[PDB]
């Protein structure tokens, strides 16, 4: 779809086989997701954002479902105020901006 | 223009006569931008994200011009570790995400 942005850029995600809400956030090189229970093997990372940095468990090569498009990446989950979908993910649903 | 999002979406802005590289932010309700000693009253604000919250200076009514294109509205300054152009910007300039 075409999104326009007068609200936030949320779509409902499947990671896991469960469903969530998620922010489109071209503002991130990286996909963070909120504390869950996620299949798969994780590594101990730190990412660091405007406030100054978390740790995260970081997921390779997981399966997720943003609005209805495929992707197979990496995400981070930890303690984050919003679960968004940054830029790793964003390429592989062929999204752009456009002005 | 279309931005792809292999990179981060970097621009060229002009704020208080100076040149800048800015991310045109998705996930952003609002613009902040590096601390810069802009002139005329502000408002305190916090505003949070991964890692916290920082105190920022909130400016109404800033005039700023976005890969050549005019917007003016709400900036925050403050120690942020990136210009980003979000919401209440990208809306004046057009910009929507595509895919
Ligand atoms: C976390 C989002 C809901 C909100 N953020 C916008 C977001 O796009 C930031 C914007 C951003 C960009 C660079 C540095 C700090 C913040 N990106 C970000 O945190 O991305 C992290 C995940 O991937 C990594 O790549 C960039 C930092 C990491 S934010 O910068 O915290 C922010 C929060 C509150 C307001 N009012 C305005 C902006
Ligand atoms: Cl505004």
């Amino acid at each position: 779809p075409q999104i326009t942005l007068w609200k936030r850029p949320l779509v409902t995600i499947k990671i896991g086989g469960q469903l969530k809400e998620a922010l489109l956030d071209t503002g991130a090189d990286d996909t963070v997701i909120e504390e869950m229970s996620l299949p798969g093997r994780w590594k101990p990372k730190m990412i660091g954002g405007i406030g100054g940095f978390i740790k995260v468990r970081q997921y390779d090569q997981i399966i997720i479902e943003i609005a209805g498009h495929k992707a197979i990446g990496t995400v981070l989950v930890g303690p984050t105020p919003a679960n968004i979908i940054g830029r790793n993910l964003l390429t592989q649903i062929g999204a752009t901006l456009n002005f």
